[PDB]
């Protein structure tokens, strides 16, 4: 999408600088995205959706328990996909971004057509139970609460990090011995008869941009393909796309469970090796449950509710939580563009009015209204619970209420008093356990006096 | 912190309030402090909901409400710990 | 000491026999030759004849020791890191080699160490194929642990596994300001 904002109409960075959509800097963004389009539609490849804000999916649905907004994020970087790929493109294969898994995956993916993803030998695998033969086949991992089911395939940790980080040359020949090994290292997989589909996956950019000397790692990249087509024209290996190998090999062992990981092994990255992690977690958790509670008021969505989970997308993306690239202003950039839409439409609720319903008698029962006005175009729903020095109301958790667009809504609660004197009752309305408003007053409780002796 | 600006020891109770908020287990604490003198002391406490509260602490002897003061709290929202490894 | 030993290798038939989940011809041609270490004759005391007791008994006991030696604990590790007296994870791995579908049990065994509550886990798995599952253990002691892993079918043992965890001290954390 960024390089498709820019197509139509050129990019203004924050330095200063600025292109035009006929700049030729960006014709050659449109002919690289021409490119993978033609490659993508001849067949050669294969297009993988994923989280439009590339975040830790794993740990959401585990630790925040943020579940609907995977989902809804997963379908609009795949609606994303789906346009900018054109011809109607239909993805069944998703990353999932740095391959943190939680079995709470497997009812969203199935939900929105994902069909099969990638995920790590050496932290998903081994620590998976159930049936297994070994890591080289796709496993059809499947839900048991709900019976839905993905295919998995397991990439090589160790030969994905032997390019991805021994990638550091010095010298023109020493990346074409360099490749040549790495080639070589694959072919010694084809003798053991146990490797049945090999696979690799990692960034697509870094380990080519943060070598010692970045312009011999391109040079490599040519020497691996060439010599990686060796071994196909020999009838050795039979390269392919991940969708090709979906339907050719169908996936007959079953796992049940996957602990939740990432391909670092821990969840530390994010939260912990950095001293102002959980400071900005918390935030952004009360963001998000402030969140929520203005959606249970007007029982759904609508506009303002989109746009701040718009915004709430942004702010955690894990590219600013990594620990080395902490980049805590931006998460306090999209974290208030998200909290002044919600604040904005919950100090529309007020409450106007409490009195007592009756005078205050000391362990009498008596009367005190609550009067909530709702100054939203919406329906509202509000509880409230009420609070005091020796008050004590007769049994009311939660007292939810339902009042409709530019209207009040008064009603009567019963309160006991345990003392007599100037008491301070506080009212405080509550929606999905946020206090939204509270306002105090002050009751006079009088002692009550018994009536005379009966003749 | 309860302050004493009369000439004798006197012992007083004091009460809370607040929309959630909920003493862990004092249902009247009575302190006795000696004339001219303030006295401090920590009370458990356990909220409910999470955000703006107004808590209420009023002294109380007899069944009778001497002071009142109102005092504003901010709940902060537990976050769960990461899977471990 | 031969009763022992018959008793043996009969009660070894029936925990192969309980492992397949019914009879098969290893088990069926490994209990014809039970039968005539049993024979009577051979037992009587003035013609004790312990050299085709010993004959018939080795037949049985090596048709079902090639049955049950295709039945390994593969790895057992760690799911995660170990702290005194905290719930923690262990995943063990069942491979199977033989082309029936086995059904085991195993206990684990150490010297602080204790399931937090699984007597006898019964894996259940097809041919030609592993079954690793995670049990919860809780450790005791801290330092430099021995824990024992045993495959066990109807009260006999199949193998047993040893492995060495370490479990470090919990630490409290600071006064909250």
């Amino acid at each position: 999408r960024q390089w498709q904002i820019a197509v139509e109409k050129g990019v203004e960075f924050v330095n200063g600088e600025k292109y035009d959509p006929n700049h030729e800097k960006i014709r050659l963004v449109e002919e690289t995205l021409n490119n993978y389009r033609e490659a993508l539609f001849k067949g050669q490849i294969d297009v993988l959706t994923s989280i439009y804000a590339h975040t830790i999916g794993g740990f959401l649905t585990d630790v925040l328990g943020a579940t609907n907004i995977v989902e809804e994020e997963i379908r609009y970087g795949k609606e994303v996909t789906s346009k900018i790929m054109g011809n109607n493109y239909n993805p069944q294969g998703i990353w999932t971004p740095e391959m943190a898994f939680s079995m709470k995956l497997i009812p969203i993916y199935y939900d929105l057509d994902i069909k099969y993803t990638v995920l790590d030998d050496k932290f998903h695998f081994f620590h998976a139970e159930g049936n297994k033969d070994s890591q080289y086949e796709p496993y059809m991992v499947i839900d048991t609460e709900s019976k839905k089911y993905i295919t998995v395939f397991f990439r090589d940790h160790d030969l994905s990090d032997i390019l991805g980080f021994r990638n550091n040359f010095y010298s023109e020949p020493h990346a074409w011995r360099n490749a040549y090994e790495f080639a070589l290292r694959v072919a010694e997989k084809w003798f053991d008869k146990n490797v049945k589909v090999l696979t690799i996956a990692l960034d697509g950019e870094n380990w080519m941009s943060f070598s010692v000397n970045p312009p011999l790692t391109a040079y490599f990249l040519d020497k691996m393909i060439i010599y990686l087509e060796t071994l196909s024209d020999n009838k050795f290996i039979k390269l392919s796309t991940l969708r090709e190998i979906y339907n050719k090999v169908p996936a007959n062992r079953i796992l049940t469970n996957i602990p939740t990981n990432s391909w670092l092994g821990t969840f530390r990255k994010w939260r912990g090796e950095v001293p102002q992690h959980e400071e900005y977690w918390i935030k952004t958790y009360s963001v998000y449950r402030k969140l929520l509670a203005y959606e249970e008021m007007i029982g759904g969505r609508d506009e303002f509710s989109n746009e701040a989970r718009w915004a709430l997308w942004h702010a955690l993306d894990s590219d600013y939580w990594w620990a080395e690239f902490w980049l805590p202003k931006i998460i306090d950039t999209w974290l208030s563009v998200a909290e002044n839409i919600l604040n904005n439409r919950i100090n529309k609720i007020q409450i106007i009015d409490v009195r007592p319903a009756s005078e205050f008698y000391e362990d009498e029962k008596a009367g005190l209204v609550v009067t909530i006005r709702n100054q939203l175009e919406k329906e509202i729903r509000v509880s409230f619970a009420i609070g005091g020095t020796g008050f004590s109301s007769v049994n009311n958790d939660l007292e939810t209420v339902k009042m409709n667009p530019n209207s009040s809504y008064t009603r009567i609660i019963p309160v006991k008093a345990k003392f007599i004197g100037k008491h301070k009752m506080v009212v405080s309305a509550i929606s999905k356990g946020l206090i939204i408003d509270s306002k105090i007053i002050d009751i006079n409780v009088k002692p009550k006096l018994l009536p005379n002796p009966r003749l």
